[PDB]
């Protein structure tokens, strides 16, 4: 009632009136109340801060498992959260509010399960949001009242108290599931796994949710059948595993290579349970590669791919503001390598395919003199048997990869096929270099001396800091903008805390030995441990970073990897390296 | 006076007072007068537009030739009126207004000369701006007294009134000497032309200036050079003349093949004389053509490169939401064929291999019954010799496209080299499809029926179409937000004059021999005459379209091929084509 009456008395008087607000706490129902955070200085503005608490209306018992919510494995709190921010947004959809503003805005979820500051459950569900408060120049009482007795209270009241206790364990069995299987799949003896039945094929080019029609349910080659019974569903599931070493996927145009791959770079991350991909999971630390030209890079030795540059320029620590196709590629496998990828992933089209692979006739046209690019093909091996690290790839022009492959997969209208034996005799019937001890500092003094400050989330895409754009475009294993959100917080940390923060993070990072998933389950240099300090540090800090430079609200914000978080500190321009 | 005299009694009177300004002048110098043409609604939103005008100081016989205007030269008028928004911007950066608010905003110009409603030479010198007019939600008379006043007035009066008579001239002699000699390559033989001592490197990777240190001047091969004597600088340029047909661009990494390949790109434009890249022309047709993953297509005969999909999806009247590699470059090239490219330029590293080339080795694992791809090596002669298409090509991997060659070249470290001769040795030492009469028209009914409008360009990255995004990040020859802006225009009048502007700009197209190109100087379909309809059109209303679903402010559009348009509107997903 105290709100509305509120927002009556107020009705007509002066928007600043709406001050009163901040900090406060309104029982708009029952089951509902609503803490304001912030308020808006005008009507145009970002909107207030607001943060509504409703109840546990399931049992922590059989959602949970543990009594208490502290005791209780992360990863099903974590999915639980997913649940309910899902069905909240859900809850617009279904026409359950009495009234629909827009004034509302609450993170929208991928179709991945991630930790986030949206919703919480804590020792009661709070969910964070902004509320563009309805107001020419002065307050809209009725708007306002609108919005949170019409549209919120019942959307909470219904999608959320009234839950169904039913989805919601179930959401969580099989998130909880999922992580099971991608932190077992090392141990199995496999690199990735993909689950027969699995619908990999998207709805559009610009959607992620499955293919409605007509969707080919990928099963796995005889030959690569693998088992896993899932601890908390009880189910057995099969599929194709595959293991470690070098697996080429080969086959026709539009024949689904790039989709099963792509598919392949997101099972890092656990799925909605009717996503399609579910149970197709990948090493943890998988990195997509590919080229990335005309990128910027500081400090990266990728003098395994790439030497005797023009006029004599380092690969042993190269530095480039305009990187090209083949050494933007070698300098983001080594940035992986670095960061801590077992497994790299590849598809020929986004390759810089010179390095690659090259035939005879072009060597005699450009004899190695002239080239400074040393083939993949030529050092995938060292990789795998030096240091543990897998590569899965498309690739179509050139089979001379067959010699190094351990799998070979055709695939033909969608089908996979294991042709490792053919590929083999194919190759018959014709014709260490990484070193895991980095020498790399950030130089934190070099990277920020131009610093004018605001640094910023610009949707999927980008990161604004101060007078720069970091480009994100290309680092394609962000999902949710919650996660640039979270890159743009480590970065002003590290920025507004310029001096003890970089010597802390470095050090706390060579110390750890588990690293934060995007789930919420917990080669070297001073940068990766910083970087493995960057997210350490935040989400202990539980993902946000309250700093002068940051002004992103609360709620906003999803986990993400260290990798993630290096990838873009890799590729701000004013970065400046050392040793 | 008057003006300020105005916005002093208004200084603190309320916002909505402002509106007494719409339409009006007022003389705020003895050469610069302001006219209102719109006023904002409150201080947050976007600008009022506003139109300043001054007078001509330079001679219209010296900088124009010809006596009266509508007599003048469109290029050089053009180019004119290019210089002069130049110089205003640069007088930001010499400090030469007293106070710089930030409330102006005036179109950036690129590297590039374009048409654009920015600035205009009238029978008197017009710009087009929005001033976000300062106000707590009441008028600030001094705040806005300083942008007037002290910014504008002195900007103006300085920087354009006060402009070099002597600067402008020979940017103007420039820009005609360019568009000179592109008009002329294919008379005198030619496809391309690359001027000596070009500076092909840009600065940075998010630069287009050119590189400052150290960049290696392009020196023509001696077996290719050619020469022009420009008709109105009267000097004689060497360079390198690239034939009809097939080029190759072959080099080793970090070579410069794709700088060179990137400044051929945008050889369809003239530049600022100092770019670097002046005089390195190419076909005004010229597409760049690249892999674009899952695009979407609809009713383009990709059958020359792909057949026998998967279910027998026909590739003669090609319709997916979701491209693979291989099909969206195929579906690019029929698409730029049908919008009239008599060239194709190419790079490796973005190019889906698989329709490039396939080596034997593949082809046992992988027969031709299982690969739908037709290789480009086994159609380019084709296009060639049957429709005088020509293709330059950056290659890396592979050297089988050395036969069809008719120009190979090495880049070692910067410097280009022919080794044609040494190419077609190796090739010794080893080892029509297309229909220029297409089939297909718009179907405005089946692509509007989802239309709840507003369009809208998003800087040079996106249009946003009522609820649909057109995605045009890969449309590499869009070069200005203004291009944005011009294509959401066109699409806002497809639109809004949905029944009779769609056969009325289709029959416009059918009847044109010249198109207007972006510097203003003025294979067959339904879809593509209307395009060629589309910005005929758009040209003669100079630009600008007020339609009721365009919202755009005055002064802020680039000219853009017809090509440009039409790339635009085959990438809306809910495009439909027929017959
Ligand atoms: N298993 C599948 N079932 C149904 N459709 C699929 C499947 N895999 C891919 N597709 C669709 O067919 C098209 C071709 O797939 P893609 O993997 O891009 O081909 P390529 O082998 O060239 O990478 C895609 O646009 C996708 O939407
Ligand atoms: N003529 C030149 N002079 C000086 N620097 C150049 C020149 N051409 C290219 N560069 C620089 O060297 C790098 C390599 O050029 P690029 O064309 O990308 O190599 P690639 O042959 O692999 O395409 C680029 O980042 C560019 O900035
Ligand atoms: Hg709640
Ligand atoms: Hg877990
Ligand atoms: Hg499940
Ligand atoms: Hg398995
Ligand atoms: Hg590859
Ligand atoms: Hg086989
Ligand atoms: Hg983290
Ligand atoms: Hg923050
Ligand atoms: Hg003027
Ligand atoms: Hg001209
Ligand atoms: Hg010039
Ligand atoms: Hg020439
Ligand atoms: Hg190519
Ligand atoms: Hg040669
Ligand atoms: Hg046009
Ligand atoms: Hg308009
Ligand atoms: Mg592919
Ligand atoms: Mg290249």
């Amino acid at each position: 009632s105290p709100l509305m009456d509120f927002f009556h008395s107020v009705e007509g008087r002066n928007y600043g009136e709406l001050r009163s607000l901040t900090n406060e706490t309104y029982q708009i129902s029952e089951n509902v109340r609503c803490t304001f955070l912030s308020i808006q200085s005008d009507p145009f503005a970002p909107g207030s801060q607001v943060r509504l608490v409703c109840p546990c209306t399931f049992s922590l018992e059989k959602v949970l498992q543990t009594t208490d919510l502290a005791a209780a494995n992360p990863c099903r709190r974590v999915a639980a959260e997913d649940f309910i921010l899902r069905s909240f947004h859900a809850g617009y959809r279904n026409g359950i509010p009495r009234r629909t503003s827009g004034a509302v805005q609450v993170l929208r979820p991928s179709q991945h399960v991630l930790e986030r500051s949206t919703v919480g459950l804590v020792k009661e569900i709070e969910i964070f949001a902004r509320v563009k408060l309805p107001g020419g120049r002065r307050i809209d009482g009725h708007g306002a009242i609108d919005i949170f007795y019409n549209e919120l209270v019942p959307l909470l009241e219904q999608c959320v108290v009234g839950l169904n206790e039913e989805d919601l364990h179930q959401h969580v069995i099989c998130v909880h599931d999922q992580e099971e299987l991608r932190s077992n799949l090392l141990g199995a003896g496999y690199v990735a796994f993909v689950a027969n039945g699995a619908i990999l094929p998207r709805d559009a080019g610009n959607s992620d949710k499955p293919l409605r029609d007509n969707a080919v349910p990928f099963q796995s080659p005889k030959s690569l059948e693998c088992s896993f019974t899932l601890p908390h569903s009880g189910k057995t599931i099969t599929g194709m595993g595959l293991p470690p070493g070098l697996t080429l996927i080969a086959g026709g145009g539009f024949h689904g290579k790039s989709t099963l791959l792509r598919a392949l770079e997101v099972g890092i991350y656990n799925h909605v349970p009717d996503d399609g991909r579910t149970y197709v999971v990948v090493d943890p630390t998988a990195v997509k590669i590919r080229a990335e030209d005309r990128r910027s890079v500081h400090g990266v030795d990728i003098s395994p791919f790439i030497n005797n540059l023009p006029f004599g320029k380092t690969t042993n620590f190269f530095v480039t503001a305009d990187a090209s196709g083949s050494t933007s590629q070698a300098a983001n496998i080594m940035e992986a390598l670095e960061l801590g990828s077992q497994l790299l992933l590849l598809d020929e089209d986004t390759c810089a395919t010179n390095l690659m692979y090259r035939d005879a006739l072009m060597q005699m046209l450009v004899p190695r003199a002239q080239e400074p690019i040393t083939p993949f093909v030529e050092r995938v091996a060292d990789l795998s048997q030096n240091h543990g690290v897998s590569s899965i790839m498309v690739i179509g022009g050139s089979g001379q990869y067959f010699p190094q492959a351990r799998v070979v997969l055709v695939m033909n209208a969608y089908q996979i096929s294991d042709c490792t034996k053919e590929a083999k005799e194919i190759a018959s019937n014709s014709s260490s270099v990484f070193i895991p001890d980095v020498n790399r500092c950030f130089d934190p003094d070099g990277s920020f001396t131009t610093v004018r400050t605001k640094v910023s989330g610009i949707g999927t895409e980008s990161i604004r800091f101060s007078e720069e754009t970091i480009d994100l475009s290309m680092v394609e294993q962000i999902v949710e903008e919650g996660q640039v959100n979270a890159i743009a917080q480590c970065l002003a940390l590290l920025y507004d805390g310029e001096p003890r923060i970089v010597p802390e993070m470095t050090t706390k990072g060579g110390a750890l030995t588990q690293l934060p998933s995007p789930g919420g389950v917990c080669f070297n240099s001073n940068f990766s441990s910083m970087i493995a300090g960057c997210c350490s540090h935040q989400h202990d800090k539980r993902l946000e970073l309250r700093t002068p430079s940051c002004y992103l609200p609360r709620g906003f914000t999803s986990a993400t990897r260290h990798i993630e978080i290096g990838a873009a500190l890799n590729r701000l321009r004013t970065l400046r390296t050392v040793t």
